[PDB]
């Protein structure tokens, strides 16, 4: 069995047995990034706040029969990326993370739980399940929690979500232990030096079972009640039915004992409710002043992927959900609807800080994959441990007339699976700009930009810098105009004249001297860094495990050593006369479930390499390997 798959445990005692590196597919599913930090600029929408937190409840994969925990060869996915507005991501599906959504996760700044679910139910069996997680030694401690720590640790994941819907009487009494376990886990997170949190489904109460209160009051306040330094759950989630009562109730019970109310995240049922067609009491939620005054807990927003029939359209209702109708995150909320944007009231974030940033915009999906500019894989997937940094805003745009439509291009990119489009008709003389991402990169002498782009023809398009946290771009220094052509071009500019500046933001503005039909101008990549070195290569690259379906088709698993320059790597037969991309990881280990051949294949071997993409953007030289087929296409 060479396909990774997701890490279930049919009981405690299996958990009770795991240990590290005791499964055949650990070395895939450990994620391979590690959390970035993130910086909140500047305020861009007058209603939002830098309190109010996100928290996403996500059914983050396919659910077919024998899905890889890695993703697979088909476009459609939750190919999230609006991470810039989350606090965290909890894998709803089960206990442990796949490492395709930790390493998204993390490259953009945001920890990803797993969930630890106890079955709504007053069986005596699912009872005994809870009373048996929360088994100690003499000594207090408890194991299973050393478990989930020991788990977080090794796959590299942040944390747990509980979800304790059993009850009963054998549970009622079990209240302390649940407070004690959390707060241990704490403890001996500290000693094993992975830190993890906690969030905590309002549903068992302290000592009554299960009851939701809609909020933080007097039958469950123990289980946020500090104690000094340390929290049993760090983030709690509130039942659906909230109101402005319940609210006000949260805030007074989380203030008595010490704790922040953004803590409490209030549920939105968006499965029942139809993503951002759910009814929201926005209300009993926002002050006087129209901004949030609790944090907002998204139930299932995966549901959204069955709004639309296409991945294109997946990524545009997230806009709606996470912008807002009105499609600028520095606007307001439309007066013909009822859903705010989360953009509308919740301030950004960004992972874009230090020396170097880069980005291709991939999602960590594709109808193709695009080598600088050619397609390399001809066919759909998802690895979404590939995916990189989008932009903040989508879309912040001004103009002295009309806006182009900015949009993902899946159907051209640079590298990876989209490029962003800016198309529309130009009705006259126009100068317009899109503010795409918050930055805080410093700049030195040997600091450069690098820029692939093509079309732009009736236009001229420039690239601009903020040197200022307000968003300002008034440095001329910091503009630089593009050299435009039908092709893709990767164009570098000396941004040594900005030395000792930092850079807080980047757009495009584009000049149009008169009409131009159709115009089209696509972004590929964007890189601002003072290392413009190719990363090292690879070593020690072999496959590791092999399955042949037959002499043009097998499953392999491919393992080398990396280094700390790489950002991902990507993995390539040769096809006859050509070099074919089949997938791409931030792992230095590989699950490649079609190496394939043609009819006319010759010989008994074929080549495969590995290429390290920098974090600066740039490939390494390949290295290189034989698959040994044993036999040739005709035998």
């Amino acid at each position: 069995t060479l396909k990774p798959k997701e890490i279930k445990f049919n009981s405690w005692e299996e958990l009770l047995k795991w240990e590290p590196g005791a499964r055949e597919d650990d070395a895939i599913n450990r994620g391979s990034v590690v959390l970035a930090s993130r910086r909140t600029g500047h305020l861009v929408n007058e209603k939002a706040s830098k309190e109010a937190k996100v928290q996403a409840l996500s059914n983050t994969n396919s659910k077919a029969k024998d899905h890889a925990s890695v993703g697979g060869e088909e476009f459609k996915a939750y190919a999230f990326d609006y991470w810039q507005y989350l606090d965290s991501m909890v894998f709803w599906e089960g206990l442990v993370p796949t490492p395709d959504v930790i390493d998204a996760g993390h490259r953009n700044g945001v920890p990803v739980y797993g969930t630890l679910f106890f079955n709504w139910s007053n069986s005596i069996a699912d009872q005994e399940r809870f009373a048996e997680a929360l088994k100690q030694d003499a000594d207090g401690s408890f194991p299973i929690a050393r478990k989930l720590v020991d788990m977080a640790k090794y796959y590299g994941y942040d944390g747990y979500f509980i979800n304790q819907e059993t009850t009963g009487d054998l549970v009622k009494p079990l209240g302390e232990k649940m407070r004690q376990f959390m707060l241990y886990s704490k403890e001996y997170a500290a000693k094993v030096n992975h830190p993890i949190k906690y969030s905590w489904y309002d549903a068992m109460t302290y000592n009554y079972g299960r009851y939701h209160q809609d909020g933080l009051g007097e039958y469950n306040y123990q289980f946020m009640q500090p104690e000094g330094d340390k929290v049993p759950a760090d983030n709690f989630f509130a039942n659906f039915n909230w109101d402005k009562a319940k609210n006000d109730y949260t805030i007074a019970t989380a203030n008595w004992i010490g704790r922040n109310p953004y803590d409490v995240f209030a549920g939105l049922e968006l499965q029942q409710g139809g993503s951002y067609k759910t009814k929201v009491k926005w209300n009993d939620i926002l002050d006087e002043n129209g901004k949030l005054r609790l944090s907002l807990g998204l139930f299932a927003p995966d549901t959204i992927t069955s709004l639309g029939k296409t991945g294109e359209d997946y990524h545009k209702n997230e806009d709606i959900f996470f912008t807002g109708y009105q499609g600028d995150p520095t606007g307001q909320k439309p007066g013909d609807k009822d859903w705010y944007g989360i953009a509308n009231l919740v301030a950004d974030r960004t992972p874009a800080v230090g020396n170097t940033f880069t980005t291709s915009f991939n999602t960590g999906h594709g109808k193709k994959w695009f080598v600088d500019g050619k397609v390399s894989k001809d066919s759909e997937w998802n690895y979404r441990s590939v995916s990189g940094v989008l932009p903040t805003w989508r879309w912040w745009q001004t103009s002295t007339g009309e806006k182009l439509r900015a949009e993902y291009d899946f159907t051209d990119a640079y590298n990876g699976g989209n490029s962003l489009k800016f198309s529309g008709d130009v009705a006259g003389k126009t100068d317009q700009d899109v503010r795409l991402y918050s930055t805080k990169l410093e700049v030195t002498e040997k600091t450069k930009l690098r820029v692939a782009h093509k079309g732009g023809k009736g236009s001229k398009v420039y690239m601009a810098f903020s040197t200022t946290p307000d968003y300002k771009f008034d440095d001329a220094d910091a503009w630089k105009e593009l050299t435009l052509s039908d092709n893709w071009t990767n164009e570098e500019f000396d941004l040594s004249s900005l030395a000792g500046k930092t850079i807080y933001a980047v757009k495009l503005f584009f000049e149009h001297e008169g009409a131009v039909k159709d115009y089209q101008f696509n972004l590929g990549q964007l890189t601002i860094s003072d290392n413009h070195q190719e990363p090292q290569s690879p070593t020690s690259f072999s496959v590791v495990k092999q399955s042949l379906k037959n002499a043009q088709e097998a499953e392999a698993v491919v393992q080398f050593k990396g280094n700390k320059d790489a950002d991902f790597y990507e993995v390539y037969e040769k096809d006859g006369d050509s070099w074919k991309l089949l997938t791409g990881s931030s792992s230095t280990t590989i699950y490649l479930p079609k190496v394939s051949r043609s009819a006319s294949a010759q010989g008994t071997t074929q080549e495969l390499k590995v290429v390290a993409v920098g974090k600066n953007g740039v490939r390494s030289e390949a290295a290189t390997t034989t698959f040994d087929w044993g036999m040739t296409v005709k035998d």
